[PDB]
């Protein structure tokens, strides 16, 4: 059971994705990253990295990491620190959000955890 479940229902959630989504937005370590995709798909990008972040590893494969990203490690230069970028961004937005930091910490965990970081970098 899910995101909806964890964080506290639909608008909970939705307050969770769009200062995620806000924050990604005007963050010029990695906006170029979205440069080629749609304000719809950029949120929904958010919304895919929170729910992973949040426990939900379960539908994001690390095979489907490493080609979704693929294009972005050869042309548009994706390394670490744009991936810890992202993390760093999610985690000051809970604490904006007064997600408490015991949860902050655990999802801290999940958003950096190496196997899928050096799956989506194409390590
Ligand atoms: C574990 C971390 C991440 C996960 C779980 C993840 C997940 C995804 C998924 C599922 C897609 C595919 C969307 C589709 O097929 O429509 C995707 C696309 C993308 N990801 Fe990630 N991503 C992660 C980290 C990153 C990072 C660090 C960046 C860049 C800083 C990034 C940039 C993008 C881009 C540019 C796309 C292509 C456009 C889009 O579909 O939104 N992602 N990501």
């Amino acid at each position: 059971s899910t995101l909806y479940e964890k964080l506290g229902g639909t608008t909970a959630v939705d307050l969770a994705v769009d200062k995620f989504y806000e924050r990604v937005l005007q963050d010029d370590r990695i906006k170029h990253f979205f440069a080629d995709v749609d304000m719809a798909k950029q949120r929904a990008h958010q919304k895919a990295f929170l729910t992973y972040a949040f426990g939900g590893t379960d539908k994001y494969d690390g095979r489907y990491m490493r080609e979704a990203h693929k294009e972005l490690v050869e042309n548009h230069g994706l390394n670490g620190e744009h991936f810890d970028a992202v993390a760093e961004d999610l985690l000051a937005t809970l604490k904006e959000m007064g997600v408490p930091e015991d949860l902050i910490a655990e999802v801290a965990a999940v958003a950096g955890a190496p196997a899928a970081k050096r799956d989506v970098l194409n390590q």
